[PDB]
C-alpha cells in the first residue's frame, strides 16, 4: 500500500508529491545522494498512477523504453528499444545483468521468457517477441491497446499517434516537463523546484542566468567584424540540465506535445482524439489521451493551461560574451509568496525596495531558491509601473481611437497569477503523416555473454 | 557496517561526510595528528563505495596502484606499480614489511599467495602475476573488467582509456580535486575545507595567497633590466600543497580528464562512452565511465558542473617580488553565507563594510577560513557594482547594437550561486592513441631480505 | 598506559600537549621546579612515540646522546658519545653514578653487560662496545637500522646522513626547533610558550627585545670613530637562551636541516631520501626521514611550512649602545586571537588602539605573553596600512608595467595567517661529502672508581 521514494526524509518537497498524489501514501526513504532526486520521484509515482487506473490483462506498448524498470511488473510490457542515442548501449547492459541476477531467485514474474525473449533477438534481429523488439514507435508490428510515453521528447506527436492507433491503440500517456513557456517563445528559463535550467545556444557564455559560463576581460573596443548580426531571436537548438545531466532538445517537437483539448487524425482512418491534464505539480504535467473511430463534433483550436503557482516572463538585460544584450527569462514563483505582494504592488516600488521585501518573506528556511530573487524583483517593479500607466489614460466605452493607424504601447512583463488560465491558438486538423537493425556484432557478443550464467 | 575515519570527534566536516554518503554509518576515531585527515576520510569512504556496487569474482586493476592499501582486502586487485616518482621506493618497502608481518596470523586473505607473488617478480622483473606487476598502464598485459584510478593526476585520459578498453574492460572509476577552476584558466586558488593551497610558478613570491614566501625591503628603483617582460598569463607548471606535502602538476594533463558527458573513441576498434559524477563534497569529485563497443548517437562536446555551492573567481591586486600587479583568483563559498548576502548586495556595498558583515555572520565556531574573507568581500562589492551599471544600460529587444564595430564592456568578477550549474565546450571525438624495468640490482636485494622472515 | 610528564597539574600548556599526542594519555606529575619544563616534556613524549612506531629486535644509533636517558629502556641502543662541549664530562659522571647505584636491583634491564662495556672502553679508548663508544657520527663502525637525533644542532645534515645510509641505515629522526624563522633571515626572535629567546650577537646591547642588556646614560655627541661600519646585517654567531640555560649556535648549521621533500645523495653510492613532519607543537617539531638505494624520480628544490597559529616578522626601531638602528623581529600568535581581529585589521588603526584591543582579548588567566604585544600590535598597524595602499593602485589583468626600469614598493611586515604555507627554495642535489681519544687519564681514574661498588 506505501510507495517509497529516495528523498530525503526531512526535505520540503515531500509535501508537495503529497498533494499531488492523494491516492497513496508517500515515505521517504534515501540510499543514494542523486541529484536529480525530485525529478526521479515524480515519474516514479506517475508509473504507479498508470498502473492502477488501467486494467490488467492488457497490453502496453512502451515507446522508448528503458528495460530494466519494467523488470519487475507483473503487468505484460512490449518494450520497444531502436539504439540511436549514446546513452542505449549501457542500458541494455544493464538490462542483461539484472536478468541474470535474479533468474532462480524470483518466480512471481516471468523473468524466464525474458530471457529467452532477449537471446532470440540477439540471434536474428528482426523478430517481434512478446516482450522486446529493435524497431522504431512506426515500424513496430505489435498490436496493442495502451501506449506509454515517458520522458521522450523526440518524436512528433500527431505522426506517432495515428501509427499506434491503426493498431488497435485506444488509450495514450504522456509524462515530461511543462511545454507552456516554450509556446510563449522565451530564451532562457528555469524549473526551480527541479534543480533544471535551460538555455538556447546562442546565449551559452552570458553571465548572470542558470545555466552560463564567461571569462574576465578589461575591455576592448575595435572587435572589427564587417558582417553583422543585427538581430536575435531564439533558434531551434535548446540545451536542457537536469542536476548535473545534459540533453539536447528541439523547439519544434518541444511544441508538437502541446496538444488542444480536441483533434481530428484523417487519413485512410480516421479518428477523434482528446486530450488531457491529470497532474500537475510545479512544472511536471500527466496528459491522457483517447482515440475513437470517426469524425464527430468540430474543433476550435485552443489548447488551456491552469496556473496554480505565479508564471512569470520578463525582459533581462546582460553581457554575452562581453557585449551588452537584452532578451527574455522565465521562472516559476509559490503561490504563497505571490498573495503576500498584492498590497506593495498597488504603488510604483523600486527594484531595490521590492528585493529587500522579498527577502524578509523568502527566509523567515527558504520558500524559494535565492539565486532567482534579483530577476523576480526586477519584473515585479516594472509590472507596478506598467498597470499605473494605464489607469491613467482611459479611453472611451465601445471604440477604438485610429487617428488611419494605431499606436502600440510597450510590454515588458507578462505575470500570471494564480487561479487564472493561459490560451494559444494552434492547429487541430491534421492529415499528412508522412529500417535497419543497427546493432553491431561485438555488441551482440557482449550480451550474450552477460546471459549466460 | 560502520566504517571508522581517522578524524577527531567534535570536528565539523563529520556532519558533511555523513550527508555525501547516506547509505554508511561515519564513526569517529583519531590515531595520529595527520594535518591531511580530511582529505584521507574522503578517499577510504570512496573505495568502500566502489566495493558495493560492484559485484565480487570481478578482477580489478589498480592504476599507479600503492599495494599497502588493497592488502587486507577480499577482492581480486591487480596492481600495476612502475617506479616513476621518487616516492615510490619507500611504498614498495612498506609493502613489504607488512606482508612479512601479517604472515601465519591472517588466514581468510590470500597472504601466502601474494609473497610468492612478490618475490617471483624479484628475479625475473618482466613476468605478470596475478597480483602484482611492473608495467606502465599501457605496457601491461593482464585482462580484467574494472579499472580504478585513485588521486592520479599524471596520465592522458583519452590514451589510458583506449588501451584499457581492448583488455575487455566495461568500467572506470577516477577519484581526485575538483577540475572546475582550471578550465577557467585562473592563477591561484584554494580548497578550504581540506588545507589545499595552490598557485602558479610565476607568483610563488607574492605576499597575501595562500602559498607564498617574500621578503622585507625599503623598495628601490632601478632595477635596470632592458629584455621586458610585458605580459603575465598562466603557465604549465601548477604547485600543490595538501597540508604540508608538496606535489607539482601540469594544466594540460588536469584539463584532459574533464571529459564531456558522451565521445567517441576511434581507432582499429571503436567505442562509445559515457562519464558522470556520483559524489561530490565542497571540491572532491569521484566519477564513474563505461565504455561500450560500437558507434552509437551523436555528441555535443559540452562538458557541465553543478554546483551546490558558491563559487568564485576575482581579480586582485599583489606585489611579486616588490613589484604591484594584478592576476586571478578562486575559491569556494558555503552556501548558507551566500544565502545570507542576498538582501544586501541589491545596493552598492564598499569592500570595507562588505567585510564587517562576513565577520558578524561568520563569528556567531566558524563556517569558513578567515584568512579567505578579505578577497571575498573585496569580489562581492564589484559584483553589486557591475549588476547595477547593467540595469542602467537598458537596450532593445532582438537587436544587437553595431555603430561596423561593438565595444566590450569590462568584467573583474564572476559569481556562480548554489543551485546554479557551468558549461564549457571540450572536444569530443579522439582518433589519435600514439619499455625498461628500472628496478635495481640494491634495491632486489633488500625487498628479497624483508620478505624472509 | 599513562604518561607522566613534570609540568604543573594546572598549567594551560597541558592542552595543547594532549593535542599533539592523541595516542597517549597524559597526566602530570610534579617533582622538581626546572624552567624548561615545557621544553623537557616535548621531548620526553617525542621519544616515546618513536619507540612506539618501530619494531623491536632493531639496533638504534643515538648520535650525540646523553647515555643516562636511555638507562632504564629495554630496546638497544649503542651511544655515539664524543667528548667535544665542556657539557660532557658532567654528563659522562651522571651515567656511571646511575648504574652503579642500579646494579642487583633492576634485573629486567641488561645492567651487568652495559656496566662492563663501560670498563672496557676506558682500558682501551678505540673499542666498538654493543652499547657505547668514543667516536663521533663519522668515525663509528658500528651498523644498525635507526638512526636518533635528539636537540643536535652542529652537524651538516647531508654529510651526516649520507655516512648513516652507508652503514645500513634506513630511517631517521630528528627533534628540535623550527629552523623556519631562520630561513627568513631575522635578526632576533621568540618562542613564547617555551620561554625562549635568541638574539644576533651584535645587538646583545639592545633595550626593548628578549635578550639584551644596556645601561643608563645622559648622551654625548663626539664618539669619534673614523672607520664607518655604515651597514647593519646578520652574521653566523647566534646565541640561544632555553629558560636560563645559554647556548650558542652557527646559522649555516641550522639551515641545512630545512631539508625539501625529495632530494638525492650522489657518490660511491647513490641514494634517494624523503623528508616528512610528523609532528608540531608552537615552534617544536618532529622530522622522519627515509633512504632508498637507487636514483628515481626528479626533484624540485621546494620545502613547505604549515602554519596552525600565526607567524609574524616586522620591522622595529631600537638603541644599541645608545645608537638608534633599525632591524627585523619575529615571533608567534595564538590562531584564536588572529582570527579575533579580521574585523578591525580591515580599515586602517593606530598602534595605540591595536593595543588596547589586543589587551582587552587577552586578559579576559593570559592566552598570551604580555612582553609580545607591543611589537604585535605595531606589526599589524602596518599590515592594515599596506593592504589598504594596495586596493588604491589597481593595475590592468596580464601586463606588467616597465616604463625599461620598474619602481619596487616598500614592505614592512609579513604575516602568515593560520591555514596558510610557506615555501622556499633549497638545493636537492648532493655530490660532496668531504681521530683522536680527547679523553684524559685523569677522567677515565675517576670513572673506574665510581664504577666500583
Ligand atoms: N523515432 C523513435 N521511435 C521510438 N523510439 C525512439 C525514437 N527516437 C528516439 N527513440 C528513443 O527514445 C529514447 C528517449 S531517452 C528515454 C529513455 C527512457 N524512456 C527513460 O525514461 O529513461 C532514446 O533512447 C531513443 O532510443
Ligand atoms: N604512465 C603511467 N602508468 C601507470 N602508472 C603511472 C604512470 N605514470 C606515473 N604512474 C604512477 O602513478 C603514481 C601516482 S602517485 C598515486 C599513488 C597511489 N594511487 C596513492 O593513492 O597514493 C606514481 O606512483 C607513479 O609511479
Ligand atoms: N660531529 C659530531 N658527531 C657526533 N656527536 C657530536 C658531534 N659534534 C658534537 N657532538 C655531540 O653532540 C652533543 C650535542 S648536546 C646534545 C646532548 C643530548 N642529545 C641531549 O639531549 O642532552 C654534544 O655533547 C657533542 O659532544
Ligand atoms: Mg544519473
Ligand atoms: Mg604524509
Ligand atoms: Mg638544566
Ligand atoms: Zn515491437
Ligand atoms: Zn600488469
Ligand atoms: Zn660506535
Amino acid at each position: 500500500d506505501p510507495v517509497y521514494v529516495d528523498i530525503d526524509a526531512d526535505s520540503a518537497f515531500l509535501k508537495a508529491l503529497q498533494r499531488a498524489y492523494p491516492m497513496f501514501e508517500v515515505e521517504p526513504r534515501q540510499v543514494t545522494p542523486n541529484d536529480a532526486a525530485n525529478a526521479r520521484a515524480f515519474s516514479h509515482l506517475a508509473i504507479k498512477l498508470i498502473e492502477q487506473e488501467i486494467d490488467p490483462d492488457s497490453t502496453i506498448l512502451d515507446i522508448g523504453s528503458a528495460p530494466a524498470r519494467r523488470m519487475m511488473s507483473d503487468r505484460k510490457y512490449h518494450c520497444v528499444c531502436p539504439m540511436r542515442s549514446a546513452e542505449d548501449p549501457e542500458r541494455l547492459a544493464n538490462y542483461a545483468r539484472k536478468l541474470a541476477s535474479a533468474a532462480g531467485k524470483v518466480l512471481d514474474r516471468n523473468i524466464s521468457g525474458k530471457i529467452g525473449d532477449l537471446q532470440a533477438v540477439m540471434a536474428v534481429p528482426d523478430t517481434e517477441t512478446p516482450t522486446f523488439c529493435l524497431h522504431t514507435d512506426v515500424s513496430c508490428r505489435q498490436r496493442a491497446d495502451v501506449a506509454i510515453y515517458q520522458d521522450v521528447y523526440a518524436v512528433h506527436a500527431p505522426t506517432s499517434l495515428y501509427h499506434q492507433a491503426i493498431k488497435g491503440v485506444r488509450l495514450a500517456y504522456w509524462v515530461g516537463f511543462d511545454t507552456t513557456p516554450f509556446m510563449y517563445n522565451a530564451m532562457a528559463g528555469a524549473y526551480p523546484s527541479y534543480s533544471t535550467n535551460w538555455a538556447d545556444e546562442q546565449v551559452l557564455k552570458a553571465k548572470n542566468i542558470g545555466l552560463c559560463s564567461t571569462d574576465l576581460t578589461e575591455g576592448r573596443r575595435g572587435k572589427l567584424s564587417i558582417m553583422r548580426g543585427k538581430k536575435l531571436e531564439p533558434c531551434d537548438r535548446v540545451l536542457f540540465s537536469v542536476g548535473s545531466t545534459l540533453y539536447p532538445e528541439s523547439r519544434k517537437l518541444l511544441k508538437s506535445w502541446h496538444l488542444p483539448s480536441v483533434f481530428h487524425l484523417k487519413g485512410k482512418l480516421s479518428f477523434t482524439c482528446r486530450c488531457d491534464t491529470v497532474v500537475s505539480c510545479e512544472g511536471y504535467v500527466v496528459k491522457r489521451i483517447t482515440m475513437s473511430p470517426g469524425l464527430y463534433g468540430k474543433t476550435t483550436g485552443y489548447a488551456v493551461t491552469h496556473h496554480a503557482d505565479g508564471f512569470l516572463m520578463c525582459k533581462t538585460t546582460d553581457t554575452v560574451d562581453g557585449e551588452r544584450v537584452s532578451f527574455s527569462v522565465c521562472t516559476y514563483v509559490p503561490a504563497t509568496i505571490c498573495d503576500q505582494m498584492t498590497g506593495i504592488l498597488a504603488t510604483e516600488v523600486t527594484p531595490e525596495d521590492a528585493q529587500k521585501l522579498l527577502v524578509g518573506l523568502n527566509q523567515r528556511t527558504n520558500t524559494m531558491k535565492n539565486y532567482m530573487i534579483p530577476v523576480v524583483a526586477q519584473a515585479f517593479s516594472k509590472w507596478a509601473k506598467e498597470c499605473r500607466k494605464d489607469m491613467e489614460d482611459e479611453k472611451l466605452l465601445g471604440v477604438r481611437e485610429r487617428t488611419w493607424a494605431f499606436k502600440k504601447q510597450k510590454t515588458h512583463t507578462v505575470y500570471k497569477r494564480p487561479d487564472t488560465q493561459s490560451i494559444q491558438k494552434v492547429q487541430a486538423e491534421f492529415d499528412s503523416f508522412v529500417w535497419s537493425s543497427g546493432l553491431s556484432i561485438p555488441l551482440r557478443t557482449r550480451i550474450k555473454w552477460l546471459l549466460s550464467k
